[PDB]
């Protein structure tokens, strides 16, 4: 009877609230204002606040509590860029962060249970097992690769600030691996699509003979190859993906 999605809605609204509340958080309750704040894009890639969560999560847009943490971590990541790891704001953005953490602890089994009733695969043993080996892969091979530092997290826009100009679909395995945290791969052909993505924005942004570039296909090749050594195992999970699928 009882639409799972509200019952998580409800909770994550009331985790805004709690934040809300929290002192000196104001700066944080609505947009930047960038006409005022004018150098604020310049440095800024991925803008977030309490009331663009809260409409967020009343669009039903976070299906679990993962989606709404990486929205709400963005309001500190942010603050890290712009004011300084150190700064007041930013200490103020992380008080909101870590009352986040205590409270979705507080409810973890009940979170866990609505968000499989939303998404039956969270608890398809195949699809944990699947993506606990993808995982593995990126990071006991493609971030191995040396000197594979730059392709392990998203560019700062404040330490290269062209870049989000050149790339405008970006990827990397830091995003990746949010990805797989997500089950949000359920074969191979998607999460290649995305490691792709990293060296098509290697040859565009640094050029197809650059040595970033021979470390983005490194990061490649060292994919397909470790895929390969895993086939067989790795297209059984995929059937029995499937068949959860076509059976929720
Ligand atoms: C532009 C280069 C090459 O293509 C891939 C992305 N690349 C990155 C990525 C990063 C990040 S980061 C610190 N989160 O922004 C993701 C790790 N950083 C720097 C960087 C930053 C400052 N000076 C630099 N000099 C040369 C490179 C460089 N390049």
């Amino acid at each position: 009877r009882t639409d799972p999605m509200v019952t998580l809605s409800s909770i994550l609204e009331s985790i805004i609230n709690d934040m809300r509340d929290l002192p000196n958080t104001y700066p944080f309750h609505t947009p930047v204002n960038a006409k005022v704040v004018k150098d604020y894009y310049k440095i800024i890639t991925r803008p977030m606040d309490l009331q663009t969560l809260r409409e967020n999560v009343r669009k039903r847009l976070y299906p679990s509590r993962e989606e709404f943490r990486e929205h709400l971590e963005l309001i500190v990541k942010n603050s890290a860029t712009y004011n300084g790891p150190k700064h007041s704001l930013t200490q103020i953005s992380q008080s909101m962060l870590d009352l986040c953490d205590e409270k979705l602890k507080e409810k973890e089994d009940k979170l866990a249970r609505l968000e499989k009733a939303i998404n039956p695969l969270l608890d398809d043993d195949d699809q944990v097992a699947f993506s606990f080996i993808l995982d593995n892969i990126v990071t006991q091979k493609m971030m191995a690769v040396p000197d594979s530092w730059p392709f392990h997290h998203p560019v700062n826009k404040k330490f290269v600030p062209d870049y989000y100009k050149v790339i405008v679909n970006p990827m990397d395995l830091e995003t990746i691996r949010k990805n797989i945290s997500k089950h949000k791969y359920q074969s191979r052909e998607s999460f290649l699509d995305d490691v792709n993505l990293i060296l098509a924005n290697s040859v565009k942004y640094n050029g197809p003979e650059s040595q970033y570039t021979k470390t983005a296909q490194e990061i490649v090749n060292v994919c397909y190859q470790t895929l390969t050594e895993y086939d067989e195992h790795l297209t059984q999970l995929e059937k029995d993906i499937c068949t959860a699928k076509e059976a929720a």
